């Protein structure tokens, strides 16, 4: 078949790119890997092409440059390549972590968006400037296409005041834009249409909490296919028990203990952000996987890690069935621990029985695949309960497509292919075949979309 | 009638030293006020006798030492006192903000008490200095009662620790008991009481959630009669909206505007201290009473800040209603916003009607007044609503009494007064028939409590 609509697909950290590509025309993805120790002695690409074993290679990369030259090189090997030459890249997504409020949807990059990324850039400080560093490097690599921003912060500028502000110095919001403004954003946009779909119901129309709990976790309250609230904040700190995140906590602790300590805002926003957590309150544990075996072994500091966590899910969930001002169509499990963790899922939903949430521990314990859409509640549940496994790269993949092509638009006003109740996952179509032969009574839980056929 | 079982009561700041005057034989207030800048020039003591005009009279005091004998000559003066002389008084109940874990409830002060608050003076630096200078300043002029200390976080002691950790380093909670403690204690405690008995039930048996909406604002999950969770933190900074306070924020946006000002921590912490919550919105209001009359004027600021005060306090019910597990018996609504804030009381009812609080308008407009416990919601509210108003000082006033004759233990294990279903607030009586001439129809919403005659 043609093979040239291809979209390249790049999340760029300090020390890390993170690559996808993905054949539109042919709907699969072709190949996805990471650079690691960008910028760092020993700099090593892995490369994962479908159908083919895992392919490593030390190069050096001291710069982000380096790093999508050795990706594109290898996308294009005659051996362990996936793409005949550089030009059946057609378009370039780049995750940029934060877009203020001067960002309400994606866009191409111009030097004049980049300069407005500048202007933001001290609200993401841990995250966009490697943002940026990627697609300045990309630009480079492949100046012929379209390179395009996907911005985490931009689902949520649909808030309204009364859920973004903070009850701070006016002064603070008009001259800093010191405001709430979330983060997750497109595994919220991707998860919020297949919940839409799932449903039967146009996304307008639904009213649903949606919690991606990943090794970072944040939780969003959609109110008429919108976002209304979310559990991060001016920065990913805010919010819900993460890997090495506090979350929410006293804004005034950080002084006693700076106090106590001699140490400074930079290394406080550091330890609050990569020592607290699941890794605070556990002293060495950031995995999900790691906290739920050590808990089965007796650790009494993972036993409360996994009770913090559950306990912190359940009073957002509260909150935000408030918020919603009625019951929610459904709550949606997501991202790493959302689809994985059988137990945090159990502890949760039990404390929420009074709020309209029954799971169905049959169902719960079978939905353990990154490869179906599961419904997990009990039959007659006021509340359902899906497991969504997300899709952040399809998001980025189509909004570079559509800015492309010209038709994209901000969600409100466009639509994606994964809104028809017929869009398929391929690569998950097959994992979930290989799924169903080791446990086939996992079939009894996948969703039954209407409309599908 | 005996007039010799008095009870002095203190609440000690850097600037004030307020007072109450307690017979508890006779069971009735002798006179209450305010010593006003204290350690400050123009110090002003403004008395307030049972039955007499308000008496104001303006003697320095450049320590809290001279504003104690100022209260007590007037106390015992004559013409405008209430007492005989100062050996009337028979104990002194303290307000003490912050006792760390180390205080679960009432003690009468000694040296090594003392002592033991100084180790936890750092928890408390903006409160606890201040009410000790108090307690060694009454030592000095009362030497021969016990003096009490009634500590503000002592009834949330009770709180779990998946309720009271932080998702910190455990060396910090180790190290420096870095946790939530909450305040507001004896105003939940109080109220907590009053709920049970209007409820009919053992205190054991109630599972309520409290909103003490003062200029400080908290709110307490009372399950099965203690605290399990509560909206301040380490220190009163952390939840609901406050005339000053911001309440919660992301921990690292002080972080964002430090940086961006210029501040210190210190000055930062006054910032979200003193500038924030309703005054940092609005640009002007503390009082709720000017954020109301200001929205009905078309304040757009004043507006909005009496809506994120609203949606907070929503979101914080449906969060404690996810932690109870179950259905609360009651919530409740107390302090001055509590007391008299019927528009806010509305705004936030109305949002919870999915969850069962069925307010009944007509009742939340009559329930404008500090001398009656009512009954605002619809008579087949899933929850009752009650607005109980607080009395903080009959706690200390009960505590030290109850010290002084050695029968006083935490409330799970003592009896107060104020648990009796024929217990009555004399002055509030009296309030309340004057009430009644002008407004016959507030009689139709006061309580009926089981068990009275
Ligand atoms: N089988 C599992 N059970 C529980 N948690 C898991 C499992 N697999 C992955 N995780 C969690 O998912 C996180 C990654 O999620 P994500 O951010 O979606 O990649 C990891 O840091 C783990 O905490
Ligand atoms: N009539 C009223 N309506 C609304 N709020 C009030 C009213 N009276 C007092 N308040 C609030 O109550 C606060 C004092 O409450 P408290 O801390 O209980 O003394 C004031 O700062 C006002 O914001």
């Amino acid at each position: 078949y043609f093979q040239g609509m291809v979209i390249l697909t790049l999340n760029c950290g300090s020390s890390s790119v993170k690559y996808q590509v993905y054949d539109w025309d042919n709907h699969s993805v072709l190949a996805s890997g990471v650079v690691e120790r960008v910028t760092q002695p020993g700099s090593v690409i892995t490369h994962e092409a479908k159908g083919k074993d895992k392919y490593v290679l030390e190069s050096p990369c001291p710069s982000h440059t380096h790093a999508v030259e050795l990706i594109i090189k290898t996308l294009t090997d005659p051996s362990v390549g996936v793409i005949t030459d550089m030009n059946v890249i057609k378009a370039v997504g780049h995750r940029v972590t934060h877009g203020g409020d001067k960002f309400i949807k994606s866009v191409i990059v111009t030097p004049e968006i980049l300069n407005t990324f500048r202007e933001v850039q001290d609200l993401g400080p841990l995250h966009n400037p490697a943002n940026i560093m990627g697609i300045e490097a990309a630009q480079k690599v492949l100046p012929n296409v379209p390179h395009c921003a996907i911005i985490d912060t931009a689902w949520h500028q649909t808030m309204p005041e009364t859920s973004f502000m903070y009850a701070i110095p006016h002064e603070w919001y008009e001259k800093y834009s010191a405001r709430r403004y979330g983060f997750h954003g497109t595994s919220f946009l991707y998860t919020a249409k297949r919940a839409a779909v799932i449903l039967g119901k146009k996304p307008e129309d639904t009213n649903i909490i949606i919690a991606h709990i990943g090794n970072g976790a944040s939780m969003c309250c959609v109110k008429q296919g919108k976002c209304f609230d979310t559990s991060m904040g001016l920065t990913p700190l805010e919010g819900l028990v993460m890997g090495t995140r506090s979350g929410d906590c006293d804004p005034a602790l950080p002084f006693y203990i700076m106090r106590k300590t001699g140490m400074t805002p930079a290394e406080m926003d550091t330890a609050l952000n990569k020592k607290s957590g699941l890794l605070g309150v556990t002293g060495q544990y950031v995995d999900r996987r790691d906290v739920s075996k050590a808990m089965g072994e007796g650790d009494k500091r993972a036993r409360l890690a996994f009770n913090m966590e559950v306990y912190r899910l359940q009073k957002y969930f509260g909150a935000y069935i408030a918020a919603l001002g009625q019951k929610p169509d459904a709550i949606v499990f997501t991202a790493g621990v959302g689809e994985f963790g059988f137990d945090t899922r159990l502890a949760v939903c039990e404390g929420l029985t009074h709020l309209g949430i029954k799971i169905d521990p049959k169902k719960n314990a079978l939905a353990r695949t990154r490869n179906a859409e599961t419904c997990i509640s009990a039959d007659d549940s006021p509340v359902k309960i899906f497991v969504i496994p997300t899709d952040e790269e399809l998001v980025m993949t189509e909004d570079a497509y559509a800015l492309m092509k010209g038709t994209y638009d901000v969600h409100t006003k466009f639509t994606y292919s994964f809104q028809s109740p017929n869009y398929v996952n391929k690569a998950r179509a097959e994992g979930l075949k290989k799924d169903l032969e080791k446990k086939p009574e996992l079939a009894s839980i996948v969703v039954k979309i209407p409309g599908a056929r």
